[PDB]
């Protein structure tokens, strides 16, 4: 006999301690949901005070259950306490709906599935109408979140202004490109931080300069992991970007003599950087995690980034877990994540469903951000305390850096 | 038999009480690393209702075992709180979850090897199968100069940690490729070079290198004949290949884990410089694939700070190579950060992908009777 | 526990009888391979003596275990006596030798095997020790070297001079090299389609049995014994091959077929033309041959084609070698060559071993003029040997 | 139950005494053919060691039942000593041998009787089923003119009792060149032919010896069409044609006794002289094995004292034919007496084998619009 | 049509549709001829009319 009694009482509990709990019950939920009749009682009774007034809470909802002389008949009281005490989180109201919600479309499948059976021995009689009925009973579960302007455009304007509202105090890591501060504030303790691009756009030059600009100008700890570059390789970007020395002419090298004195400048001022990097071809994240985790407990650590998500690989010998993980990993070191990511060839301006049809990096990401005239522009798709909208930098090839305007 | 319960219920009463605290203890442990047949279902549920949804606490949990109706099969959800109740932080985990990793492998252990001994009556009737899936069962100018000018300009050469690819197809000439590489890198730099090939055997090779040494022609020496100063000439080769830092191995077909031991023991005993494999489409898998070896020897690279050349063999598409030529036989396209291929007894070699340097044609001069590349 | 006292018994009581079965026996054992300590002591007491002197047998043994008085540990001279008095042949011993040393090699897997598990239990502790550790007890190149071998080789093509130590092949420059075609050996030549392995190793036959006294086992699985012969028939008297096909033939290339027949007819050419053989049947025929009127060498037309045991290749390849043992006869196996080439090398026919090991001398075919590339070759030099191919006769010629 | 175990202990108390005697026992016998379970075992292991190795004897013997650990499963050692100890002289052995042989014969006889007998109340059902699974299973210019003047000079020309095997890959022309045989032997000379046509039907087959015949344009009938002089030529086809004694039979899947019993009545009834079969691989069994069939196929030519001419069809080896392209689908290779392969609208015929005369290629040129073989 | 058969035995007539010209190949026929009719086709009026 299909049911979720333990769910039940979350719901109904979590309704006592919120109660903004209540309005996402009813739209998922109606009194015979419930397959206690105590249960379906309070549910109810909770309900028919939400129209008035009043608003719910212990007293008004045994003023109700009295009201309609049906609270000795649930239990006591007694009981409406009891409730209140067996839900683990309100904030889940709606998943433990959900569980109730399950058992009750399945109970009604049952029963008009068995009403079909019960009927093909009463009649005999009719068939053409009974195997008319029966679609017609099993549709009728079928059918048993809509979205209306009224505050599509409430965000839509507030949004609006926070673009020019910003003013302007860097609450979280300083990025160095000032633009990108005042829409962030900027890169913030526990989020993940979601970068994406095509390949050839500069995501990695665009991590790096971030990555540097923290550690040389901030007194903080940068952790990189570069899954597809090498240590040596990526140091020598970032002695281009710093110094700024000609990127082809170190490669081909070349190297004009004051260039070359040049170069002295930027170890120097890179030497007393806080940079560690990981350079290993294709980690787990426990190891990303584990390595990050030793070295805040030993010198402090205020920034991961991490050289494209679609390299990490699993606890196998997905992409979500991966994801999934990140998000944990930033929660418990108290330090903004940033992870690269590849866009798919749906481009060829970037959005959201081209990591989407690669997910489910959207949600657990709590800011993602695109790259796409030497200038590049980097819009933020997603920010969860913040606005949304496109900062611009002016990208130069020779040096690999990204600089303000 | 290894195990700790105690453990075990830490872990679960600690997804219970977080519950972010699930996400570590999935990355360490599985269901069956449990021993408790109890706890595998919760720690499975757990995590069943992990991949939704939705999330997970005492509730979901408990839902989600009435589902495929094992609740009553553990204890009561009675069990359940005694699991949350029983600890009182969830800060560890961690753990704890490797606590029960290590109970879960040592019993993976006295397992595989109990069976051997089991084995050794049954079988008898076998010896060098049961020698084999015994140890199977149980396992478980910037960089290097390469002597030709107008390369060396392009890669500055080939730089220490960088995986690099040579591509060609068959009688092209990258075997003779790789060993002038190797050759010079030995003899004119103070640098070790370990070849392995897989193809040739280890005398064989040899034989292709006196005679690129040297200056003997190829085919006297196979068919020996020898002119007795193309004899003394020999005898020279021979004197300056000695002095070499040259280490073959010719074992038939080799997994990159051994590939990978053996380099490592051979830098930390005498110094190692670079690493030449004969052909990447020979290297056997872990099993009884082709990306995880690629994937495995930019590892091995990365790790022994040393430029590894692998050769590879090109598809019949061609029939002027691209990069769409091995990319039907990937991934390797992006764990090399220095893609090359092969293509008038002139040559071409055309540097397709190349991390921190420019993409062109460089080009030498091939001799087929030394089998050796030349300059320009 | 895996032992084999029966077989313990005949390497002991087998040196007592020859007793240059102690050398073979010494290469493939020592007193610990041994089960029953009481052996242990004798095959040790047993090579103590061959220390000197002295030499080695019943007397000089039973000295050597009062030596260290464990004469009477044994069981007596009684039972010294009885390990000869049982076993009553001695010319296997090395045997025997591998019977008592794959039982010692099993008791030792169970040992060590056991001993990991029972570290599972007291250790808990270490794990990344212990299965490390697990490995080694689970587990029982320079160019200095090479050169030095090389230069033996080099020459070894150079050097050669001259004695025909083996079967010749009527090949002047492939006798130079193999010395010829040796008792024993298991000989593969391997050659993609229509390269001409079938007429090569005709040639070999028929060469062998016109020149030498020696008797020829031809299997010709592929073609038929007739049209076999006609192949060497043409060979032999220089007849067109393409003129008797399609006959056609001049009245005096007619008569240049009657001296063939003469010549070919004293030959001792024994084909064998089933479709599909199993080894067995190869080799109780070869068996009678030898016994029965003397067999020289055994020639195999495509090893491919050979059935198993069944209703792989390897066993085949095994079982190959196995005949060229029993017999003391070269086996000329021939072999096709994977789509790779398309210069042939060892991984050509790798992809389908595992006939590399097996054989101790393999052999590649690749201007009407053809290489014979020898890459492989156990007591002897590898290179390439060069012959002219004749199409019109499908001959070999020399250069 | 016919059994010696007296002379089944001779065979291998023989040889442990000789012990060369393996030879003419492993030519005799199998160890199926021994009726003691245990000297299955001993007989095998004998024979398993022999695969080596190594040799046989006493003691290598015992080591090979105790690697299958069944040594204690026969008797002890005190068994093989007896089996030695038994048997004074070993030279008889074959013998023996073959005393050994003739009681596994007949209770395969025995078997397969009482087979046959079991399967006549469980089926009924079948009948012309099991009357072939009965014969199947119990199995267990001299002579007629070509009218192909080069291949009546090798064969002399297809002779009585022999079975005749023609090969050929699809499209090559093997139907239209039996056709054409059995075309000349029915018209020319005064014997009857026997045609079975499994893949195509009577009339199919008549309109291209019509065409044959009489020099019609295939197309032409095809698409019909016709010219109204073609169309008289059509007349005298068929006149020639109703003269000769052709006999067709296009039942789409016959069994071999089906193809018996009707050449069978008609040699006796009218005379036979010729038996052509339209691919051999269309044949099905006495079931619901091709051996068994090419066996059968040699038994009708030798009964009815007539060349049988199978058609054959060739794997897709080739893609010049040889024996081995007919092998790997075999053993038809045996049976037959002479094999024939089909390879400028010019063909080959390659005699591969023949039992009493010459082997080489005959050569006859093929015109397309005729469907026609003819002289060169 | 073999390719997604087994119709080509089934029918005993099969045609293929192939200068505002369209050519009707009768490729199998049991009862008569073998070759190529042609009709013109109208677009405007989705007519074929004979020629």
């Amino acid at each position: 006999p299909p049911q979720s009694i333990e769910a039940e009482q979350a719901v109904l509990g979590a309704v006592f301690l919120d109660p903004a709990a209540l309005v996402p019950a009813s739209e998922i939920l109606i009194p015979e949901d419930f397959y206690r009749a105590a249960h379906q009682k309070i549910f109810h009774a909770m309900l028919r005070v939400a129209d008035r007034g009043e608003p719910v809470d212990l007293v008004t909802v045994t003023a109700e259950l009295a009201a309609s002389e049906q609270l000795e008949e649930i239990g006591g009281v007694s009981y409406l306490s009891e409730l209140a005490d067996a839900v683990p989180t309100a904030a889940n109201v709606e998943y433990y709906a959900r569980i109730v919600e399950e058992k009750s479309v399945l109970r009604r499948l049952i029963r008009t599935a068995t009403s079909i059976a019960q009927d093909g021995y009463t009649r005999e009689d009719e068939i053409d109408v009974l195997l008319d009925e029966a679609d017609r009973k099993i549709m009728e579960v079928s059918q048993r979140a809509f979205k209306n302007i009224k505050d599509i455009l409430v965000q839509t304007y507030d949004n609006i202004e926070m673009l020019h509202n910003r003013d302007g105090e860097i609450t979280g890591i300083p990025t160095g490109f000032t633009e990108l501060d005042r829409m962030t504030s900027g890169f913030q303790r526990s989020d993940l931080i979601i970068v994406a691009a095509r390949p050839s756009v500069g995501k990695t030059a665009f991590a790096l300069n971030i990555a540097q600009n923290v550690a040389t100008k901030t007194n903080e700890n940068v952790a990189i992991f570069s899954l597809e570059m090498s240590a040596q390789q990526l140091v020598m970007r970032m002695l281009c970007a710093e110094g700024n020395i000609n990127a082809q002419n170190l490669r081909t090298g070349k190297l004009t003599p004051e260039d070359w004195g040049k170069l002295t400048m930027a170890m120097g001022s890179l030497s007393n950087a806080g940079i560690y990097i990981d350079d290993t071809p294709s980690i787990r994240v426990s190891d990303i995690r584990a390595k990050c985790r030793r070295l805040k407990q030993e010198s402090g650590l205020g920034m991961i980034v991490i050289d494209y998500l679609q390299l990490i690989q699993g606890s196998g010998r997905e992409v979500s877990e991966i994801s999934r993980s990140l998000k944990a990993l930033a929660r418990e070191l108290e330090v903004p994540v940033i992870a690269l990511s590849q866009l798919s060839r749906s481009v060829e301006r970037p959005m959201m469903s081209d990591i989407r049809e690669s997910g489910s990096i959207e949600q657990d990401a709590d800011i993602v951000a695109f790259l796409y005239k030497n200038i590049i522009e980097i819009i933020i798709a997603k920010q969860r305390n913040g606005p949304v909208g496109t900062v611009q930098l002016a990208f130069i090839k020779e040096y690999n850096k990204f600089v303000n305007l």
